């Protein structure tokens, strides 16, 4: 039930397909939804969840290039998956900018996104 | 240069292919085939020009053909090249969980990479 | 208008009060809020924030040990102070177990708490 | 063995007094100038496991003093491990205030280890 179109609490995007073997691939995009705001994603998800009611366990990245910007920058999101009629895609997540050495220590952003199947 | 094996502090493995695109593949060992995962992920295949590191993270989802820990860690980093190169990444450790175990089911490390193994 | 009793969404309690010289002192408690829940905090805040609608930043800790229980661990919380008639303190927290060096990749658990001057 | 005089990586330097019942109260020192210096408070465990296990413990800064205001704080939180070469190892989150806009991008995450050695 991880396959379809997913709404964060900023208004971002994300369409994704879940694949028999584990992988995740789509589109990460903002609000506006134009091309120059859509952004590939890959990760992967645990394609054999408990069976006792837990989440399953995914990730994803998304590199901040595309054909239009580059922020030289990545997320990654890790967080799990929670099915039924209001589907959720509970997440922590890390925002990592290309840095010189002097600035590594101020790399990452950390914080928390919730997607749900519904747009506010 | 990020195609290549890099190795962790703990001993981890991993092997990932830089496509020309901007995408990550390859596997993470977590020391054997029982222990052989994969990995993928994405970087910026056109960093700054500046001496800035570049950016990238990848997933592994902890389950393959022998085990299946029902979590997945996410790695977000950058490579920095030079005669020791290095990819410096933070990362989140997901587990599945109930509900009500859902405030505890992340962890959060780090994790320094070199392609010389110790 | 950090002083007072906040509640977060795992319904724990935390009754704080800010000194003007930036200090946070404190109870940490369990809904219930007997004895045998009850820790310490200390922190710390911006006594002086910036005057452009901008949150007030603050950090806590609790070492999870009291005169009745002892989890050889400790939790601190990064956030900040929003106002309001309905005030909030958004924070991001880091909980820390004492660990061999072998288990000490698997220290260190991270999430996210709202507290609020009501109970939820 | 917390009670001292400690440096991180970075070369930031922090004094702190550990009482008997767990608080951690002393100062952290960013370049060591009066300009650069930051009151601390923080907690530990003041009864640890008597199994090689480390110490947990957590303290924040704020980042203001008489000469200066970031308006932010940083929470460390992490263990002491005791012994000839004494560390303290931490995870941190560095949190601005921010309009709530931009709060999606008010906290940092990084990692620092101290030693009791310059
Ligand atoms: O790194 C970024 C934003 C991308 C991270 C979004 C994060 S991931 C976790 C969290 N969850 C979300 O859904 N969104 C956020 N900086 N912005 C630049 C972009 C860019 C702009 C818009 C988009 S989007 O597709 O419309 N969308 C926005 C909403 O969130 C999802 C993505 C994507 C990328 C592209 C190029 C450059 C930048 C950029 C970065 C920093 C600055 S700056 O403010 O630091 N600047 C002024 C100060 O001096 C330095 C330069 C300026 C531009
Ligand atoms: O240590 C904790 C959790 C304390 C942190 C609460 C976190 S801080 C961030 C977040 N925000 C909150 O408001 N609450 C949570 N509880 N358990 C205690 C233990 C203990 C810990 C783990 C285990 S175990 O994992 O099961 N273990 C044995 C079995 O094999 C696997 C490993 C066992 C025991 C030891 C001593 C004390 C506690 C404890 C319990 C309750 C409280 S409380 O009632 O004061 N309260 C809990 C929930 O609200 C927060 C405070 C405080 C400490």
């Amino acid at each position: 039930g991880i396959t379809g179109t997913w709404y964060n609490q900023l208004g971002s995007t994300f369409i994704v397909t879940a694949g028999a073997d584990g992988a995740l691939t789509g589109t990460y995009e903002s609000a506006v939804g134009n091309a120059e705001s859509r952004y590939v994603l890959t990760g992967r998800y645990d394609s054999a969840p408990a069976t006792d009611g837990s989440g399953t366990a995914l990730g994803w990245t998304v590199a901040w290039k595309n054909n239009y910007r580059n922020a030289h920058s990545a997320t990654t999101w890790s967080g799990q998956y929670v099915g039924g009629a209001e589907a959720r895609i509970n997440t922590q997540w890390l925002l990592t900018s290309g840095t010189t050495e002097a600035n590594a220590w101020k790399s990452t952003l950390v914080g928390h996104d919730t997607f749900t199947k519904v747009k506010p």
